[PDB]
């Protein structure tokens, strides 16, 4: 389905405008809520019997969300559903600009800490309703989250992608399913995935906003957790051992010296595959402590440095413990909230410091 201009439903009728996407995913359009000056969202699925419980249930998730009231949790608003042509539709609110976007239109300069927190608070509380109902996102990644109104609401956001959700019911991955960059170890590997798996995401899109690039710009699975452990450390015994997808990255050494498993050398992969592996990481790290050192240069003196420097000492410490290989320790949407760097504990250890009181402004300037 296609068109350039018409559309109708129970209740209310859409004129399209402008495209907004095509692909795997569908079509997603700009439409004219025609009698008011609401301009919407609406996502037509294929309509091909193969998709066919695949649209189902993000209809079964998107009532589920309207109901719990995942609006004002910082989740984008569905108003209605309905058919046209036998295609199905669903009707969002417009949102204006996604961080992808945003990061291009600076040419992909780093964003400060201080705009950085409210982005996450607000990513964190949206994933905490998720968890409460038992849902996986499954797709966050910058492209997948919004501005509502960068000009008149300088920070507030919402999540847009539901594709890819599903319950918890689940404990079996058949095939991918997150975008590369930013898919979890749990899925690479091929293991029980629970929610963390968007925990993982949310790892890979705040550094992604402070770096100003992909902190793992894979180009393939192999090239992923070769970039991971290189940076983080190998993943565990117990966890390649369960995994179904772990004899395609890593090799069960049994030599004199083994800790039971070693990562396929470059050369063993491109033997294997055919495949040469560019080097792709704009920022190649030893350790994830290794990100508090990176573009350093601050124009900033006296008290607003020293600020700066606990701010980072504080932001790795929560990007390890986002980024955990383990699924588990890895840290939950509700205690994120709670750690230092979204809570601001140790910024009030700085009076008068007038880099810390507009880091204040921008938490207190996000419910207006
Ligand atoms: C070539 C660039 N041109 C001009 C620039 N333009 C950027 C852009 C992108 C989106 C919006 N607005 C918007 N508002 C509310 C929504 F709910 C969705 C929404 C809902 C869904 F279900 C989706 N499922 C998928 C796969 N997408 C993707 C499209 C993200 C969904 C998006 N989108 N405004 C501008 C892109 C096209």
């Amino acid at each position: 389905l296609v068109q350039h201009e018409v559309l109708c439903s129970m209740k209310n009728t859409y004129e399209v405008l402008d495209f907004l996407g095509r692909g795997t995913f569908g079509q997603v359009v700009k439409c004219w809520k025609r009698g008011t000056n609401e301009i919407v969202a609406i996502k037509i699925l294929k309509n091909h019997p193969s998709y066919a419980r695949q649209g189902q249930i993000e209809v079964s998730i998107l009532a589920r969300l309207s109901t719990e009231n995942a609006d004002e949790y910082n989740f984008v608003r569905a108003y209605e559903c309905f058919q046209h042509r036998n295609h199905t539709c669903l009707v969002f609110e417009m949102l204006e600009q996604n961080l992808y976007d945003f990061l291009k239109q600076n040419k992909f300069s780093p964003l400060p800490l201080k705009v950085i927190r409210p982005i996450l608070q607000q990513v964190a509380t949206a994933l905490k309703k998720l968890k409460s109902l038992g849902l996986i996102h499954a797709d966050l990644k910058p492209e997948n989250i919004m501005l509502v109104d960068p000009v008149r609401q300088p920070y507030r956001v919402k999540v847009i992608d539901f594709g890819s959700a599903s319950h918890v019911s689940k404990t079996v991955c058949s095939t991918y399913l997150q975008s590369r960059y930013y898919r979890a170890p749990e899925i690479i590997l091929g293991l029980p995935f629970c929610e963390a798996i968007d925990m993982w995401s949310l790892g890979c899109v705040i550094a992604e906003l402070f770096l100003g690039w992909p902190l793992y710009p894979g180009a393939l699975e192999y090239d992923q957790i070769r970039y991971i452990s290189q940076t983080q450390g190998l993943p565990g015994e117990q966890l390649l051992n369960v995994g179904t997808k772990s004899t395609r990255f890593f090799c069960k050494e049994t030599d004199m010296s083994h800790s039971g498993w070693r990562l396929k050398t470059l050369e063993e992969h491109e033997a294997e595959t055919g495949m040469k592996s560019k080097e792709a990481r704009k920022y190649i790290f030893n350790s994830l402590d290794d990100v508090a050192h990176v573009n350093t240069v601050m124009d900033l003196e006296g008290s607003d440095l020293l600020a700066e420097k606990a701010d980072r000492r504080e932001f790795v410490s929560l990007l390890k413990k986002m980024l955990l290989i383990d699924a588990d320790l890895r840290i939950t949407p509700a205690e994120t909230l709670n750690h230092p760097f979204v809570n601001m504990k140790h910024l009030l250890d700085f009076p008068h410091s007038n880099h810390v009181k507009s880091c204040f402004h921008i938490m207190d300037i996000c419910k207006s």
